[PDB]
């Protein structure tokens, strides 16, 4: 919500309190709270004619541990000039490039989004060090064609393996047409950590991504593909030497409030790693449909359901790797500003 | 204070920073800083004519300790709805419904609520976990009779046994007349954690309370009687298998802004448990009478002092269990908005 | 930014993001993202003709590390009241008072104010459980002339042995002039803490300031000189029986924004204690110039870029207490509110 508009300053101070509850179920049900609040503010200054100042950091604050041991987050912090045609810069703790091709079929009601993305991961998701230069009409010519252009250092030190990276860049470009389709790509390469690069499997991280999505006549579907290398992390922390990712989803929004959802997602691991328990070859790292629905009362409040169907079956690499094969289910109750 | 109402759509932003300091005497005087903020949100959408969304979130900061030491709590995180006469619902972390009961006598000045209520207790104070449904009029039919019906979810795993608690609801009702006089009574029942009933106690936690009230004329005068089953935590982290609580409060607001303050706690263990250093049998766990004061300047700036006589006195169990016997003093002075 | 103003209460909330690189360069470059955000509140309310209320809360979120890891800080957080030619009283965690007399050099664009200047050390900066008295203009007597009166209690456990102190007090005067010098000098008494004492090296620590500033026709000039008295802290724990400190800065503010600066910090440590790899002696704990520049957009928009030559050699001292001797250089860019 707005809470300042003068001399030529805004102040949007906006959040959510989200009620939550997800159960687990295949060998004996069991359910947790998974609650919690999120805050954030958007700063906007203007400058001159040609140039505004920008600034957003967004905080969660987990309500589902008891107090004295609930985690807090800082979600994203950064600030940035924005020139028009020029286009825009900004620097801190932001999304990656890349991420902007994932953001069509990262539309589901509680999943989603969690197959090739995780956050502090090169620049599949929020990471940090991002300086990015984005344009929105490829410089005044092309309306609906908008691209980034995306530097990150290394963050080589003093933190898990996995969630570690080298200096590299990433990029994507977004073609928006009038009739609600639109079409985006996009691409990622950096250095490994030293402290990967040990695992003997190679030097880069990479990854390529396409999307496609129809937004209008109160329908949306999207889909896409995408491919990484060295930098999908498993759930025992090895990295997959090649994914093979497919995501889709169709929704339909209702005008009293009611928007059904069906969602698809796939990682598929190519040429896995022997270990301990398994003898190495391919594997799925995320296989799973999710059926729900949000019923919108309004902008400011929202209750919603979902199941996950996990498709991932019992078997030596989920065994391996700890990785769950369980369906789930969540409920909650949102009120947002 | 309200920072944003439009569109049908209310925000309160409210909190308070309060520089207090906490003495405690018997052998060698000793005393510490317990300065802290808090700040929270409370929203509200009008949805249609009969149905409004509401959200509350609230954020405790320590300032006491040195900074990267200082811990944060999310005291409450809840969504809702309301619908007139037909009630409303909130999910999230939220307190109990019984607390209701234990609402009129926890009006201390700087201890009180700490007998049989907890943080992280079943539904004794703030919890995780609880679904709430209250209706403040019983359907239209009758001012002033209100009440709450609450389901808790089990918190069983990741987190101390003290703080644990299986599936259970708790009720509470409250009759408030129009001459000042309030009458509440409230009922808790719930399966115990399976880490709690290796203990060999039982496998229910239960509660029951009653209170009175007048708050009229510049008086406040309360009294509280409870007790408590497998459900009140001990220093050394037992459970009483039972408790028998009394509170009482009177209090006077003069016009200048002075509020003086005398209350008393008692919480008396019955038949507790054997233990190193201890052969069993009844013991008080809290025994006090609070003397202090506030003087109120306005609605936003007030200041305080208060003493605690401590009555419980050195022996086996207190020595045991490692309850303190010390009496304490506070000041304070509060900035809130 | 003033975010609520009615009924004669005040709130201002104000904050910034700032996104912050910085580089170590001498034996082999790295660099680091050390982006963060801060946000906080100041209240206000009129209580009467002579007596209005106050209170000031401010928070540090990193940004720098990956969520699940980030710390958070409350920097203030404390309660006052004002009473025109009486004065003012705060109580809480905040700037001890000889930090007043420092004030006037901790103007650098990176670095400066981390001599003889640390958190939560003694009345050196901010700091748990102060009592502030303050009047502006020598109970309505001097306009310009100001003063601290200031008293802390004992922080003696449960914290690290170089963040601890006894019970003490600091005080400082500032007389500023229409012509746009002002002058400030301020001294610090305390115990120090029963872990501290241990060390054999005396029963007090203690700290005399003075300052002089230029501020006015776009040029800023200051100069500090302060010693020290088993007060600093090194970097491998052991306290300074005495410091020896000189800082200076200029800087000059052109109309279009530019805002170049130098600086110069030294603390030179006089008998420091014998310790493995180390005889005894003098040695410079602190010795840098910083040479860097912002650029002010607006009020709300700001880059800035610092380069820090580090003058320290790398001698047996620098060696066994762990003090590092490379240069440094740092750019960012804040919006702010
Ligand atoms: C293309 C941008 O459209 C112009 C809108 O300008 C309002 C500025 O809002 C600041 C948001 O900046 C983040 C994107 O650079
Ligand atoms: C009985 C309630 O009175 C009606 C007031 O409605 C204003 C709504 O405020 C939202 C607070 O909701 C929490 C209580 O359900
Ligand atoms: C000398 C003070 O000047 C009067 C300004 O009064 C406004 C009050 O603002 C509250 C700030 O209080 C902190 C300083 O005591």
């Amino acid at each position: 919500a707005e809470i300042y508009n003068k001399n030529g300053n805004k102040l949007d101070f906006y959040g959510k309190m989200v009620g939550e509850h997800v159960w687990t179920t295949n060998g004996d049900t069991s359910s947790d709270d998974t609650t919690y609040a999120r805050i954030g503010l958007k700063g906007e200054t203007q400058i001159n004619d040609q140039l505004i100042g920008y600034g957003q950091w967004e905080y969660n604050m987990d309500a589902s541990n008891v107090e004295g041991s609930q985690t807090t987050k800082t979600r994203l912090a950064f600030a940035g000039l924005k020139a028009g045609e020029y286009g825009s810069f900004d620097y801190g703790r932001n999304y990656g490039a890349i991420y902007d091709v994932e953001a069509a079929t990262d539309m589901l009601v509680e999943w989603g989004g969690d197959g090739w993305n995780y956050t502090d991961n090169y620049m599949t998701g929020r990471t940090n060090g991002v300086a990015t230069y984005r344009n929105s009409d490829f410089f005044g010519l092309v309306d609906g064609l908008s691209f980034a252009l995306q530097y990150q250092g290394k963050n080589d030190h003093d933190r898990a393996i996995r969630k570690q990276n080298g200096d590299g860049f990433s990029t994507a470009a977004t073609y928006a047409f009038d009739n609600g389709i639109a079409l985006s790509a996009g691409y990622s390469s950096s250095n490994r950590s030293v402290d990967q690069k040990a695992d003997g499997n190679g030097d880069k991280a990479e990854a390529w991504a396409t999307s496609a999505k129809y937004d209008a006549n109160n329908i949306y579907a999207a889909v896409m593909y995408s491919q990484t290398y060295n930098m999908t992390p498993e759930e025992d922390n090895h990295f997959a030497g090649k994914t093979q990712n497919f995501e889709a989803v169709v929704q339909y929004q209702f005008d009293f409030g009611l928007r059904p959802s069906i969602g698809y997602v796939q990682t598929k691991g190519k040429d896995l790693q022997s270990r301990a328990g398994f003898s190495g070859g391919d594997a799925d790292l995320v296989k799973y449909i999710e059926v729900g629905t949000w019923y919108y009362f309004n902008k400011n409040m929202n209750v919603y359901a979902a199941y996950k169907f996990n498709q991932l079956d019992d078997n030596d690499y989920t065994k391996a790797a700890g990785v769950a094969t369980d369906d789930q289910a969540a409920v909650g109750i949102v009120y947002q500003f």
